[PDB]
């Protein structure tokens, strides 16, 4: 004698309970404190809850059982909101720590050691006074890392090594940010199998993606429905969503399957039910081109890949097996 | 007639000796709640703030204006707790300071006006506490977004009657552009305090604004890194001008006839996360009196320089009362 679980906003769950998992989503993309200070920007807090519950229930009916909400502190993560909508839609939600693209002064001024302590607090102790523990660490670059972003990448690697929770990233994929992120992570001793290089469907450079995957990284093809096709007269929507079709993004899933990387693909929508960190109309514009919301992956992408010949066992591997392996702490 | 505080409305007469530019905790939105251990704990910050407010109260202070905005990490529930425990009135602020997040930076002048009106007319967050002042900031020539903030502040002030108070880079004469923008919106100068005005020695700049009816915020009197020359971060923040140099600007404005335009404060805090990690400890070593520095140090200094007590009472009691009392709403 003397010689299994993932944290969600409702508490620990076993691996088997996660099921079909969307690995990069947002209940509400905002800013720290903003939902509490100005809920009327979203109509009301109650209206945002109702919208998220409706959308999550639709995703659940399409087969989704878990989402990973990769909103950080500076993306306005409100874990109490996540917990309310998770409960009322009966969909598990994994919450995130880390930092995204808009850290305030009180974060931007901190050392790598301080950031490590903050990420560890959110994983090991809880987020705010809620007792809800993060189950993933989110980081971001937008091209070459700023000095602070390098600190965040290192603190994320250290927090991952101390807890076993994985790291997921925002990239400027066309600037191959995953390469710099990988270099910094490996300089900290982090295993590539603990890292998802996200927004990787924003590029068509397959050689960039297969080289990362041949190093063991997971590849996040996570913005499949993001497209401004049909919105060409809308500059702000076009700038955010791009002019590449959802089908072009979905073809990358098949391409990576065909190149042997099915065990390293993670798929998602990068959808939201509220969105205050961009132009005012953006949520309504996005909803007008993708009414399916987070159900877009199961309702549209799965049939598209099935028509292309991808067998169901491969699709189950990508949507069930891969997220469970990634999220289970090492 | 009544001034909104974190404990509800108070009569103008209850405000008493008022410090018009202070902070319980200078932070970032959501930060105190997400990482209270940065301050030791929330409980430690409460105890420190209550002790510091009691020290100010024993020295005669009865009200402070906490000019922390949303993006400076204002936690009005913290303000209410410490105000009640220390029995010092606290007026809370709306507006935006120097660190707005994307969800604010992307907003139009109309949207910002709505947000400021929400915090004044409805309440801050879900607390029911209404803001009694609007805080805005520039650090040099205004950015396009800062111009929107100045205009929204003017519009919210005209609609509600609550005054406007500003952060300036005083040595770059920011108050002149702020005044121009406020006046283009029809805002009365007597409802505007041009803050951090003690950061400059240019009396011609200060007296010209005062002559136009602007209030002059000499609000950082104890900020000095004299003796801390080997500390670059403290030197950059606090400057190398003495508290006596800053205090003598109060006398200079009095001597030139502008007593009625003066407001005085410490610009102190009990927690501070938006700068380098040890700053609050360093500031506390410089000024253990905290917010009591104005009454315990500046008043006796000016008294012995010949400023009558009744003049100092007018500056610390009557001037803030006139500033904070809301004007009639437009229409
Ligand atoms: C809050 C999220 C972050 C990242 O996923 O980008 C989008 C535009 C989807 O907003
Ligand atoms: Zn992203
Ligand atoms: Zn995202
Ligand atoms: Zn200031
Ligand atoms: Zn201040």
């Amino acid at each position: 004698i003397s010689e299994d679980r993932i944290n969600t906003v409702r508490g620990p769950i076993t691996i088997s309970e996660a099921g079909f998992t969307l690995t990069h989503e947002h209940i509400c993309g905002s800013s720290a404190g903003f939902l509490r200070a100005w809920p009327e920007f979203f109509g009301s807090r109650a209206a945002l809850v109702e919208k998220a519950v409706r959308g999550l229930r639709r995703a659940r009916a399409a087969g989704v059982r878990t989402i990973v909400d990769v909103s950080t502190f500076d993306a306005g993560r409100d874990v109490s909101l996540l917990a309310e909508v998770s409960r009322a839609a009966d969909v598990h939600i994994v919450a995130a720590t880390g930092l995204w693209e808009d850290p305030p002064l009180s974060m931007r001024l901190r050392s790598v050691e301080e950031l490590t302590q903050f990420f560890l607090r959110e994983i090991q102790y809880g987020i705010e006074d809620t007792g809800i523990r993060a189950g993933i660490i989110k980081v971001a670059t937008q091209g070459k890392a700023t000095p602070f972003q390098e600190l965040v990448l290192r603190a994320a690697a250290r927090a991952s090594l101390a807890t076993g929770v994985p790291v997921t990233t925002h990239t400027f994929a066309s600037q191959r940010d995953g390469e710099q992120q990988a270099a910094i992570f490996e300089s900290e001793g982090l295993s590539p199998s603990r890292v998802c290089i996200g927004h990787s469907d924003d590029t068509d450079d397959l050689s960039y993606l297969t080289a990362l995957a041949a190093r063991g990284y997971l590849i996040g093809l996570d913005g499949i429905p993001h497209s401004a096709i049909g919105l060409e007269d809308n500059a702000s929507a076009s700038a955010l969503l791009g002019n590449r079709s959802w089908q072009t993004r979905a073809l990358l899933i098949k391409a990576l399957i065909d190149q042997g990387y099915m065990k390293q693909i993670l798929v998602s929508n990068d959808w939201l039910f509220g969105f205050s960190s961009y132009v005012t109309n953006i949520m309504d514009v996005m909803d007008s081109v993708n009414p399916d919301g987070m159900a877009f992956i199961p309702l549209r992408v799965i049939p598209f890949l099935r028509e292309k010949g991808v067998p169901q066992e491969t699709l189950a591997g990508i949507t069930v097996t891969n997220p469970a392996r990634f999220l289970s702490p090492t």
